[PDB]
């Protein structure tokens, strides 16, 4: 009996008092520990050598008593432990072994999964340094981690990075490394307060699989100056996604270097979510460098029904080369996004764009494989003085892209800047559907709608389709003479042009080519024979030699004759068709015409 | 030892029985008590004055111990209490302090989440009466109310309204007001049985972020013509949505008075729900009254990807203004969404419409400000005998609004009723890409496809494109004398007109306006001259004054000669073209022609 | 006192242990007991005949334990059992009762949730063997079955069919089949490992209400030849859907039989799901036989933003007959998705197709009735060797189907095979925003890019629009002479088609019909009169008795005169304009001509 109040006292105790659920006599005879044992909590590790428990605070470091947590847990097969509400839990050292090599705090493990409803901050052991707060990794080598498997953090909880800046350029900080990760994800957690390199990073080098991020918050991630470069969620496995998440950033330098996701293998997603503060949406690459675990194609790419104001780049393309490997994007999609390029200055962003076909990290525009991109059903809106905002930044080599049915209110169409790079182009396709805003109208003084400053346009088609005036513009769409143009398709649409000089312009006279089609209006003037009756009209000029019909876009304010409603053309490049004199007599007359080549 | 027997029974009891971690020798040495105190549920809270539990039951008012509990957890600095499942939880009286402003009954706290597995009823004191059941406000004026954030509602649980009907039309009721509300959420909760105004509220005049409902259930909350109005949930805050979701209504009042959503402030969201049974999809609004918080403009509005069947109008757009502040609606997208008028006879319920432009609650159609929209990718369906079915009803100022590749199968396209309000117009741009079913065949006597009861049209493109014939329709598009119309596309495609005595109809003559770009199909007779060889066709009317060009749309059917192919205009307004007379005559024939001006 | 000790060792001792929350003096006095009934596992139930517990093995079947605590829960309102993380729990024998004519394992029951965090597996014993491992009816007749309502399982868990294969291809094998199913869910759960007719199956006979399969994973789910056919998930009640989705095949049977998704009732969606390895995406189908519960028409159809990599066809569409009900689809919409074939030998899966109209269960195609299904903003790709790769395999009788804005890179856009089924079809709206990719130019050598080998074809649109050249193909669009054509817009834009022999080809002179609207390009010889001034060109051939006008689409590489721009006809079936000789005499010249009927 004296024994038995010892027993019952001890850490023993719970486990020698019975319980039967409900006092149903057909349920396990158990004991309470055996009820507790059930659950685990960070409590049940967070205590001294001698088992009695501590207090989290800013003057305790969690640390060593969450890894002894997972470490745990890990060792039965795995489970989930609770990071409780009401505490925040303090990180205050480097964790030790396989995550040194990555600056990490605390190491994951299969199976085990975090539930975080309160907040785990960082301490100020970590101002100016690098840190991974939760690493999946167990090797300092990538290439020589075992893998993470199964391994969730959820709750209402919150990551806080403490406020701290970087200490150089050079250091990288990360909250979630999941590693070589299949079937991981983090859900419900805001990551806030911070300058780091990324929030969550899903598998390495394409080696990974089923991760997911889902309805996190991501707030005031940069606040630096020297932040050299940050993407919140960087999707490096297959068959992953980013889905339903909220990212905000207040930050000037955010505005410049942040973005919110980026995609890097086959079978990702970036969908339903909403975006503020930042430089860039998406970066939808395919990394040579990259290409070890899920081969050197990035195809299945989703971006899809986002939310977002931004400075910079809504989407940008990508894929490059090593010295063995060569990387290739296709098979995209970028549908029912709502963008728009934030207030600012003309210039004082990276420039805006829905849609970057960017050079490589080392600047080059001539390593890229990038084709079977589909646009389609978005919108985007740039504010009137922003000169630097198009629908394309096409600066880089692109083997194919789509755009169909979508609205765009910016300064330009598709854009590249004179004297830069020179991109070979095929398959640009820009369907008559895509709606051009009138935003910009009037502020086009000395522009092209449609700057085509590229080596070479092949198998391309531009449909122009204006909805309101801007007569400010220099032309719709303008070719220089160094841009060949073959097997292509470029017209512009009459409506709202009949006051425009210059409509469609080709510097090269490019649009005589064998296999060009193409239509534009023109200002032509005429003159006939004396004839009374039908009598033929000519053009002064004899610059239509490539034209194959042509048809009036002009009234006839004459009763005693008429020009042409038709026209070819001859051997000398004049124009020529048959109108009617009711009364002979030389006429001479300026019409409006839509000029056609073989459509 | 006597006392050691009192003190296990007492109380504190579990706080002396010892437990250590699955007998871990690392683990903290705890109390059973310490374990028991991660979690709390309403039984730790519903017991009276002595401390012995009460069950809940019909005739227990459950209110004043979840308010207990609440209360309490808040104090510890949150957590999550759970209300069991396999009781009903009634609650029978309002609340106390700063919800009873608000009719309250329970007052939510920051941080501390409910988990509703077991059900939530309303008892018949409230029976006639106002009532919101869960209030995140903490003052009887909003304005002078604090905030709450981190309150979560999650669960398999219901929320039961009791079916009590509404005392008066000016009563309010609520589910769940979360107030001044900052990442807050209600997720898999059913919401049932009852009238009321709204299920959820997020928000308070733009106070407020991160706020959504996601996955609920909201089943039968309209029951009587007493009921003034509807709105599911009602979004006040910005960075907040609604997401997968499903709306059920069989009242037949709800088809005249409930709305699933209402989207009030910018960066907000409603996605992949299902609705079927209410009068209304979403309103999408900037009210002036409501621009305190988050400024005077809702931008970044997503409407995408939903399911519905509904009585009257899918999404209404709406701004306003005060004596002060001006509201403004701008950068919207409406997408995917699949959306039918429910059988119903004409006129029974309000007017059918996929998107309306509404007038402001008093009725005003001079004070919008609506811009940048852009409704793509979404098919709409009315049965044939739907009479008030439109794609969108435009009954009030519009700043623009762009369809682009949309399949609309309803009795009109554009409409608005003559002799009601006079709308100005720019901006409108309907792409050819929208297409025109045809379940309204036969069902348009004396109606005009496109109606065009505006004061004003500018800046607009109207391209018509049926795919089937209707020839009782008066016309494809009317725009009366009234109605100005200036720098703008109309454009009818020939095919399936053929027959069609009117296809565009100007009762003004506003086609010969010098910046109206035009095209449509029309029935010409002509008489040739006698002259052997080339010869002039002239029309016989001189209505064409305005005509650029025109083509032949009719075979020839003689041998001895031809009429022009093409034709182009006379200053007396005659059409004039050169044939061919192989033998001489007079020639007199009736031609369809493809009228065009600057196209 | 020795009293006491004894009761604290029983089974009652939790029940005499004191507990009150956090020592608050305000909350319930209570006994550990009470606190530990608020939960519940597997282990409360997991026990022999007296009470110990029992390990849970490869050895030890658990389906009796689980059965009893499912059972126990169900009678007090329900809650939710715990399968506890760390163990696998094996089944090893059927159950007993209503759910042995399903050869059921485990009997679901209303308001019983599971949470399902380790694993469940399945013994030997169901080796070759059928099997329903969940079910939710409890009669063997499901029409005399009763209802399963507000059953989740949800968890991180898995259930792993074991690997066995099909004993007999006419077995069933199924994970859960929820039954007469009403709120009921399944969210996070990994299937694998087995060869099976479903993993889950929602509703019976369109009997039940919003159940939802989201977040989970379907690996490797068919792996033998016996397998008969298998379809993940089968939705066969409304307002019910699938989202966010991973499903993945290895097997070559897969790539024959399994489908990822059915939908059967109105009110259900396939959405933001990733598919690879399988045959096929969703099925969408009205069945007659499945009409009880929820009527015989199938609307509101929703596939959108899922990603795919299959081998057969994307979507399927159907609709049939029994005796004495008829099933209709309509008001379906298909948006978002991208999707490709994956890498195979041509012919050697089911025809590749994005849209397959397919014929019912006995191969009867004259029994359909589907219309209102709108295709829009959908990326399709299938490698260049791939024959049988279409946009739409038209197979079946077809009352309508639009297709807007889709980019379809594949060897055939409208197909159907010459000399097997003869559809019946109307309303086939196919808009010119729809992109041609090329991935398949020059591959398409004695082929149609559009065959239209249908009994007949009214109301139609085909509008088509090359955006590259792929000469090898014998024509764009072919009406062979048995398909009767009216009431139709066919169109051939020239972009890509100068060099083209033939571009539309009507092997029964179609074109010619009254209500048909078309244009396409041909190539014309003409011959003038000798006559100095306007002359007229004429025709050698006489096949253009149909043509409404005609205009040039090549250069006058002449000085001395110039053919007609645009030409009208004569009766007797030659073409005829007015050109102009500077000089005098006969002229032949061969022309490239856009042909116009009625457009
Ligand atoms: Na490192
Ligand atoms: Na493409
Ligand atoms: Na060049
Ligand atoms: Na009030
Ligand atoms: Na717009
Ligand atoms: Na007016
Ligand atoms: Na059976
Ligand atoms: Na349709
Ligand atoms: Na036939």
């Amino acid at each position: 009996p004296d024994q038995f109040r010892a027993i019952i006292e001890s850490p023993e105790g719970a486990g020698h008092v019975g319980y039967q659920y409900r006092r149903n006599t057909g349920s396990t005879m158990r004991m309470v520990s055996d009820v507790l044992d059930e659950r685990v909590s960070l409590w049940d590790f967070h205590c001294d050598p001698s088992g009695n428990v501590i207090q989290p605070g800013p003057n305790v470091d969690s640390r060593q008593y969450l890894q002894a947590a997972i470490d745990y847990v890990s060792s039965n097969g795995g489970g989930t432990i609770t990071i409780p509400a009401g505490y925040t839990w303090y990180l205050g050292s480097y964790g030790v072994g396989g995550i040194a090599g990555h600056s990490g705090i605390i190491q994951l493990r299969s199976n085990v999964n975090l539930n975080i409803e309160g907040r785990i901050h960082l301490s100020p052991f970590f101002d100016l340094k690098p840190f991974q707060v939760f690493v999946g990794f167990d090797n300092g080598d990538p290439a020589s981690s075992g893998n993470l498997e199964n391994c969730h953090i959820y709750g209402h909880g919150v990551v806080d990075f403490g406020g701290y800046e970087f200490g150089a350029s050079s250091q990288l900080r990360n909250g979630v490394a999941f590693g070589r990760s299949y079937n991981c994800s983090v859900t419900g957690i805001t990551f806030q307060n911070g300058d780091v390199t990324w929030a969550i990073t899903l598998g390495w080098n394409g080696y990974g699989s089923n991760c997911y991020v889902r309805k996190c918050r991501f707030i005031n991630l940069v606040n630096s100056s020297v932040n050299a470069n940050h993407s919140t969620v960087y999707v490096n496995c297959p068959y992953s996604g980013v889905e339903s998440c909220y990212f905000s950033m207040s930050s000037s330098f955010a505005r410049n270097i942040a973005c919110s996701v980026e995609l890097h293998q086959h079978d990702t997603f970036y969908r339903g979510s909403t975006v503020n503060g930042y430089c860039r949406g998406a970066y939808v690459v395919m990394h040579a460098a990259e290409a070890a675990g899920a081969g050197s194609y990035a195809y299945n790419m989703q971006v899809e029904n986002n939310i977002a104001v931004i400075y910079g780049q809504f989407v940008i393309l990508g894929s490059d080369v090593t010295a063995t490997v060569s990387g290739h994007l296709n098979d995209v999609i970028v549908s029912g996004n709502i963008v728009s390029i934030g207030e600012r200055a003309a210039f004082s962003a990276p420039f805006g764009a829905f849609i970057d076909i960017g050079p490589d990290n080392s600047g080059a525009s001539n390593v890229q494989d990038i084709q079977r991109v589909l646009v389609t059903g978005n919108s985007f809106y740039a504010p009137a003085n922003i000169t630097d905002s198009a629908a394309i930044t096409l600066r880089a080599n692109l083997n194919g892209c789509t755009f169909i049915a979508n609205n765009f209110d910016c300064r330009y169409m598709v854009y590249n800047a004179p004297g830069t790079t020179s991109p070979v182009v095929q398959n640009l396709v820009w369907d008559k559907s895509n709606v051009i805003g009138g935003t910009h109208a009037n502020q086009r003084a000395g522009q092209n709608l449609f700057d085509m400053q590229f080596a070479s346009v092949v198998n391309s088609t531009i449909e122009v389709q204006l909805s309101c005036e801007d007569l400010s513009m220099f032309s719709c769409i303008l070719f220089p003479a160094s841009c060949q143009l073959s097997y292509s398709k470029i017209t512009v649409d009459s409506a709202w042009t009949k006051s425009m000089s210059n409509t469609a312009v080709f510097e090269g006279n490019q649009q005589a080519g064998a296999n060009v089609y193409v239509s534009y209006p023109a200002t032509v003037n005429l003159t006939s024979y004396n004839t009374q009756g039908a009598v033929p009209f000519f053009s002064t000029d004899t610059n239509y030699a490539w034209v194959t019909s042509a048809y009036s876009l002009s009234i006839n304010e004459n009763l005693d004759f008429s020009p042409p409603a038709t026209y070819t053309n001859k051997a000398n490049g004049q124009l020529v068709g048959v109108g009617y004199n009711e009364i002979g007599g030389v006429r001479s007359v300026s019409v409006r015409l839509m000029l056609q080549r073989q459509v």
